[PDB]
């Protein structure tokens, strides 16, 4: 047969494989119109009717992210200095830091940083109107691809943290409860269990107050987050999670207790001995219109205050166990108002079975004050919008509303809004919902706030800096104060109040507080994990250090690095005065190793830098100063001489006399040209230094060697106490199209070979560390080469390194990445002790079936029926889903536990010393690998996005083993798979393709039998 | 002094540098409300009134891309098989291939593929309502980050090609014009110079027809693209560009000639010997309403057909011989209708000075015709929308409009639309613009189409597959046929018609055509550039070939690669039968070298794969079959033995006997551990093979050696005819958090050291090629290691290699990348002959000041004033720009553009042999680098997006040399800069930072004085 031709059945599998075209393609406009419908993914501008949404409370947020999407978006963020997104966030979240943690896979560190400044971090990630807050300030707005999805990232890290089931702990910087001053046992009352009080109580408990009680009028907690924000934007279990974290600090909540005249008043709290009160009761009553007087729910009239709590009670499992069914709202629905409460009423009405929804507002579209992302949800669900209409009469016939009569409104040219009595609209409707906003009007409630001063709007007056009312022991915040519009601003109000309540209370007990406000951070048992390590007789407080590189150009930067938390630092390599060098410029350039991607996260750098231009005297004095001021931070002096015994002994003695904890010998000196490339040269250098000094020293090995183990062995034979693996990889980063290099020095555009650093050399450095650790068990290794996160650092520890040197990751960012690395490592260690989470990969949950970060409903009639998410298949999916939601109307939904129990560590948290070298057991020669335990690829069709990359890779780089369906664009791996794993490697969807154990007989294809 | 302590002035420059916090931050809600306005970038939802737009015709497209953004978005595209975006494109653009070209920086290749299927490719990139076309089918809709911006990428690549000023050429496959059959001289008439006829005429010219004339009624060309689509969505210079490309093919345009009775008719056309006619006149008349009868423009009434041409003549230089100012549209404007014409009327009325615009339509929001992107332009410019209103009466007082009276509409229970005579609106207005659509009404024009049949819709009937009317010689397409709603569908109508006009004409001359339509592609002189190369006596038709690797697992795969265009291929390395191997699985994994980015563009792979599992008999028979069928494609047999003279001589002789053009010796065999790591072993292996075979052979070198030049030298000394540099780099690609590796093999989850391939190892391979080329001048080198584009291929050729082997870029994609590589290399070479383009870097234009890929205005009052693009500074920028637009109305603004004259090569096009090794002159030792020719960084404040990364990097990795302003977030480089170049290397904006010569003395910072 013709071996080099595909037989017919492979020709058939290859039918959809890309081919070179030699001609333009002919397809009539009519045929194209018909075919368009088959592939359509997005809304059709020509479908006018609502999708069926009755009883469908699935998440409709455009911002929700899965891990794949969050990692992409977090790597996109520029992680800006003095970031305007944080300036534009009411709780001042350090967005740069938490997004850096997500990009580094440290979801715990991101959550800790979110919740440190916002105790409702998850709620706010889901609901913040970010376009009017943090995202409206984002610098990447100035790029075509646009601002960062900050809320979605916040939601994602916070959801992973919620899944970790880790409790909040008492501020570990506090003395124990019995040694707290009496002031902290002051009885504190908060009124209302909404965002403002939850935040205030949280921060007060962080400060150490131990007698905090929130009194809540209703039988549910969470305020509007629970009672009115729809489940399809804010799942109730988020609210319950955040309140659980609060209760970990000891805050008490008492339901069914009202601030009201014959119940709780400021006076009775005072006589009962309460020392401070926070008023966070919001705006409890609807804004009304006299034309609706006497209308009842039975006739079809609701305020938002009637309607949204009814829908919440039906759709939130355990919010209020008592449920009526979804209100019977079939028919045309009129929603009055253009604030964001109106838009939630409209989309909720659709879930009650509304036939059509009209939002009617009395001004124009330009005057809508709802945030665009709220408006877009009602728009895409095909609500109708009627501007310039003010209601006048509700027509009732047969006990039911049948119509509303409006008059047209208009502006003149003084901005006056007029009502034109001769211009009317008679709009038929079965249900009317007024969403004119909320007010405080209950006389018995206001009476209970006596004698605090109220303003013009009958709201309590506060000092906007302190949140104090006219009574110095009574504070107020959130909606009740009429400043905040949002959850995050209400949270911030309680935060702001908490510091001045603390000041007020301490003053009352005769104590002062800091003039600079100091609210504590958020803490969990993860933060107690010990990440110190001992190596070569040295104690490192954590295993992360600055490599000898641009970030250690000056000793003043090492100082700032130690202040930021770095465990150790190398000096820039320095030499004797006779060997002083002079740098050229340009000399450090971005890598081309991952294509024309600019900005954050460069995959490599190339440098043609030399050793330090600063003198040995500068560095030796600097080491003495640094060791004097930072005795617990390890300082390693990096030094270089030529192949000269007196020089190496002189310089190493000088660095030792300066107080360096250890030395690092830079073996890049030219004497095959480098000393580090010759085992005899390295051994001799190491013996010279070993004779000269008593302190530990480490040989820094170059990777540009045939056998790096032979260099490490020679260092160890010469008396080195360990090795640093590795320096940069020799390379040429690239050429412009005219042939000139980059970096190019001088008018001559000259260059020389540089060293490549960063994540592109990580595989080379990992291989070096592992080969050395296996060949020389127990020999200390300092790892360097592409370390940029706690989890990549843990790879090097697992590979045999004891400490972790960093350069490029700081060049890509700044010194504060150390806080990410330390919290990330603590979390990775803590999680190794949790039985319930062993299916995770470090901080990453097991990947569930998902599309656009939202889980695929587990319905029998969707599973395996070959329905991709486009065209007529997508309309069939929607119908199936819609039918299951109708069918679910009739059945009991379970309750979550009254409140969850955290996962308990089942062994002591591993120390760094427990993880070093643990991966070496899996390494071996090729002959130690089983060639009979083979795998094949299998594709989860529910996660596939139909791109055919697996198919193209298997076709032109594999075994032509995948069928790609010409109608559904769904791939199927067949029995000719050889498990090469290329299709998984190129698939855009994490864990859509999985390698599973091959169940069928596996025969190597020999082409022609031997 | 305390050396390790910042002095007060550095502490000051570091004031905004990030620091670890130990406490939560206290900021009042009121203080936050106040500060939010200082940083605000996007629109403020509390603003009910947007800046003056009078006389502002700057581009408002949200999809426009500069090079930085285009490269990022083109890299995001999955470049899908059988792609649904292409299915959803009416012209069937090969979107996968043109976006692949952009991502590889091959903008010529992208434009060629675009214009091959769509002669109005730049117009369409600008105006296609993609959410209802290609982008509506995009698979990345299923991701949170969403669908690809296909139209912007199409626009970007087409704009670059436009800037190259390269002409279209006559289809180079055709015989010379004198040898063309007489049928191709048939007189062809096209009526109307819009998208439909321009397309049809272009494709007919590609087919070889030499006598094509477009008769256009007006004194301007381009149809609605020119007369109505606003300049702030479609610049007229795009239309002029596409028509000049068509004129390159010899198509003739005659303006001021109408299809109409007593002028051009089908009868007069027939009588004058025209053999085919294409009707592309569009819908020339407005759809009218009786309530507007007698209303004239000076009372304030316009149809869209009156108003939009007025704005266009007044905003498009070069359109029209007469210049004119904008219409005087002051006061409140009512636009009637909700198709996209209405939305262009709304936004255009704002450019004319309207105080207020009302879009009033007779159905609801759910019924708006317009694509959402068109609607959003009006919405964001603060137009008001009034639904459910039907006009009933215009109120005229004092001889002009003062109001329009509407009645409310509603849809009855079934679905029919009623009018509520008693529910009225009296809406004050000064100007009314009806946008009810367009029709063909003129009886003089209809009568000139006698006797073709018309349908119910009063429009010419056509076979929708052929575009033929009832008259066999008359075709029609575009708006006139009533199917197309868009520019791209009208272009497609003309493209569809052109094949069947060709069939009809040929048959009239007694000739047949293929039953399979074969429209030619789009060609320029770039396509004639020769990219062949001779090396070691072998002739390569192009320098790109498949490395010995997974893409050459099977010889059937090589066959398909040669069919796709690949110049050469390696067999997977094979051996004698005694040495047969068996692979494990998993064995090839994605790289972690650039982070958790999945899908296209993996920066590396790692493999633990062995040599081929297929027998030497399979491979030798396959080489014979491949060389029999593909004699012009070079086939190199890659072979491996242990260190054994008889084995190497036997295996190389067997491969020679099978007809391999050459051999490649795989030196990975363990005898360091591998043969290729020892010069003496390599020299002996090459000696053995040289004694065994007469064909050329190449030693494949490993980069995992201290000194690769010594191995290369040993191979040369042993008799090798060249070297392949390099194989994969030894590595481990990483572990899971529980410590298990990936790949993980068997129950024990075991692994071994693997080989790293792909762009991550390109610096290593480039070093090896350059260092061998300098040590061994003229010794042939085959490069492998991260080659994934003509641009990167050219780097290796400049570095001394003659041919270019590829693996990982095909693993990342498929075999068709060869077409991108060849057109890319042709364009790179061609552009070296063009003096006018000396300042480009290859295919990249010199970067100019832009924000969001839109050029920043050149206004003295803006530049140097430290106005960044946010907060109150942005507001001041908008007021300055708006005041400058008022001044361009009130001054001498009118000069049509310089008409294009294509750049002419002013030196020979370099051949491959001319560029090989040209970079080597710039390489040397560090001691050859000047230390007086120092540089400093300087920042272009107009391109800065205020992220402060330059500042952070200089602070914590540099010399604390950048001031970062706390109010404007603008950076300034001070004189302490050392030119290290890190700030440029991390800046997200291409060429915002540039390194320039030091003007002041360069003093090395030494910390303490030297002392002796
Ligand atoms: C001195 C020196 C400069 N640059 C590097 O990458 N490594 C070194 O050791
Ligand atoms: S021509 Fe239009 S529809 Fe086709 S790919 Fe380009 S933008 Fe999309
Ligand atoms: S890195 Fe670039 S964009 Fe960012 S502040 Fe510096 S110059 Fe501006």
């Amino acid at each position: 047969p013709v071996l080099s031709k595909d037989v017919a059945d492979i020709e058939s599998i290859l039918a959809l494989n890309p081919r070179t075209q030699s001609h333009a393609a002919l397809h009539s406009t009519l045929a194209k119109k018909l075919d368009k419908k088959h592939w359509k993914r997005n809304p059709d501008k020509n479908c006018f009717h609502c999708e069926k949404l009755e009883n469908n409370f699935d998440d409709i947020k455009h911002t929700t992210l899965g891990e794949r999407g969050a990692l992409r978006e977090a790597m996109r963020c520029l992680k800006c200095a003095d970031a305007p997104c944080q300036k534009s966030c009411p709780t001042h979240l350090d967005i740069k830091s938490f997004i850096t943690s997500i990009s580094n896979k440290n979801y715990y560190g991101a959550a800790k940083m979110i919740f440190s400044d916002n105790p409702l971090g998850l709620t706010c990630g889901m609901v913040c109107p970010t376009s009017d807050l943090c995202v409206g300030g984002c610098n990447l707005y100035a790029t075509e691809e646009g601002s960062i999805n900050i809320g979605g990232l916040q939601q994602f890290a916070s959801e992973v943290f919620k899944a970790m089931n880790i409790p909040q702990i008492r501020n570990p910087c506090l003395p124990s409860q019995e040694k707290m001053p009496e002031a902290y046992s002051a009885k504190i009352a908060l009124l209302g269990a909404g965002p403002a009080s939850i935040s205030c109580a949280s921060f007060l408990a962080r400060l150490g107050y131990s007698d905090i009680t929130i009194f809540e009028k209703q039988e549910y907690v969470g305020g509007l987050s629970t009672s009115e924000i729809p489940q399809f934007r804010l799942p109730y279990d988020v609210v319950n999670f955040e309140i659980e974290l609060m209760k970990d600090l000891g805050v008490k909540i008492i339901c069914g207790k009202s601030l009201s005249e014959n119940e709780i008043t400021l006076n009775t709290l005072k006589e009962e001995g309460y020392k401070a009160a926070f008023i966070g009761i919001g705006l409890p009553e609807p804004k009304t219109d006299d034309i609706f007087q006497g209308l009842t729910q039975d006739q079809g009239f609701y305020t938002s205050k009637d309607f949204l709590p009814l829908v919440a009670k039906s759709s939130k499992a355990g919010m209020c166990a008592c449920h009526s069914p979804l209100p019977s709202i079939r028919g045309a629905v009129i929603v009055l108002g253009a604030g964001d409460t109106a838009f939630d009423c409209a989309t909720s009405a659709l879930r009650c079975g509304a036939r059509r929804v009209f939002l009617v507002f009395r001004k124009g579209f330009v005057n809508i004050r709802a945030v665009p992302e709220e408006v877009e949800l009602a728009k895409e669900e095909k609500c109708e919008f009627l501007p310039f209409l003010s209601p006048r009469k509700v027509i009732v016939k047969g006990g039911r509303i049948v119509a509303v009569q409006f008059v047209r409104t208009e502006q003149d040219e003084t901005g006056k809004w007029n009502e034109d009595e001769d211009q009317i609209v008679h709009l038929k409707a079965d249900v009317v919902i007024s969403a004119f906003g909320s007010v405080l009007r209950d006389p018995k409630v206001k009476e209970a706030l006596s004698p605090i001063k109220f303003n013009r709007w009958d709201l309590p007056e506060v000092d906007p800096e302190t949140m104090q009312t006219s009574e110095p022991w009574v504070f107020a915040g959130g909606d009740i104060v009429g400043m905040a519009n949002t959850t995050v601003e209400s949270v911030n109000d309680g935060k702001q109040a908490s510091w001045y309540i603390h000041k007020y209370i301490q003053a009352q007990y005769g104590a002062s507080v800091s003039a600079k406000p100091e609210l504590p951070l958020f803490y969990t048992p993860v933060d107690l994990v010990d990440i110190s390590v001992e190596m070569a007789g040295l104690k490192f407080i954590n295993p992360f250090g600055l490599a000898s590189a641009a970030p250690t150009t000056s000793s003043s930067m090492i100082r700032r690095a130690f202040e930021a938390g770095w465990g150790f630092a190398l000096t820039k390599t320095f030499s004797l005065d006779k060997d002083i060098v002079t740098n050229v410029s340009p000399r450090i350039v971005r890598g081309t190793t991952s294509g024309p991607m600019y900005g954050p996260g460069q995959s490599s750098f190339l440098n043609i830098e030399l050793i330090s231009e600063k003198t040995a005297a500068y560095w030796c004095q600097s080491v003495t100063e640094l060791k004097a001021d930072f005795p617990d931070n390890i300082v390693i002096a990096s030094i270089m001489c030529s192949y000269n015994k007196n020089d190496w002994m002189e310089l190493s003695r000088k660095a030792e006399a300066s107080g360096a904890d250890a030395l690092e010998l830079n073996l890049s000196s030219p004497h095959g040209l480098a000393c580090g490339q010759d085992p005899e040269l390295v051994r001799n250098i190491c013996r010279w230094v070993r004779q000269a000094v008593q302190i530990p020293f480490f040989a820094k090995l170059t990777p540009n060697v045939t056998d790096i183990v032979s260099i490490a062995r020679a260092a160890k034979e010469g008396g080195a106490d360990g090795v640093t693996a590795t320096n940069t990889v020799s390379g040429l980063m690239g050429l412009k199209a005219d042939g000139t290099p980059w970096p190019a020095v001088g008018a001559g555009k000259r260059t020389t070979y540089g060293g490549v650093s960063g994540t592109a050399i990580r595989p080379i450095a990992l291989r070096a560390v592992t080969t050395i650790a296996r060949a020389l068990p127990g020999f200390p290794i300092l790892a360097t080469g592409g370390i940029d996160s706690a989890e990549s650092g843990l790879q090097f520890l697992h590979s045999g390194a004891s400490v972790l040197q960093v350069c490029s990751a700081v060049q890509n960012q700044d010194f504060t990445v150390i806080q990410d690395y330390c919290t990330g490592l603590k979390a990775l260690l803590y999680l190794k002790s949790i039985e319930e989470l062993q299916g995770w990969d470090g901080q990453s949950p097991g990947t569930e079936s998902h599309q656009k970060g939202k889980p695929v409903p587990r319905i029998a009639e969707l599973m395996g029926k070959k329905l991709p998410n486009f065209g007529p298949y997508l309309e069939q999916r929607k119908k199936i889903i819609a039918e299951e939601k109708m069918r679910l109307k009739e059945q009991n939904a379970a309750f979550p536990p009254l409140e969850r129990k955290p996962f308990i560590p089942k062994k002591p948290i591993p120390a760094i010393k427990d993880v070093i070298g643990k991966a070496l057991q899996y390494l071996g020669t090729f002959g130690e690998l089983s060639n009979i335990e083979q795998v094949v690829a299998v594709i989860d069709e529910e996660m596939c996005i139909n791109c055919g990359k697996c198919y193209m890779t298997c076709n032109d780089s594999g075994y032509q083993a995948i069928q790609f369906d010409p109608e559904t664009h769904l791939p199927t791996v067949t029995d000719t798979c050889t498990g090469c794993t290329l299709c998984l490697s190129v698939c855009p969807i994490i864990d859509c393709i999985r390698m599973v154990s091959r169940t069928t007989p596996y025969e190597p294809k020999r082409g022609l039998p031997l």
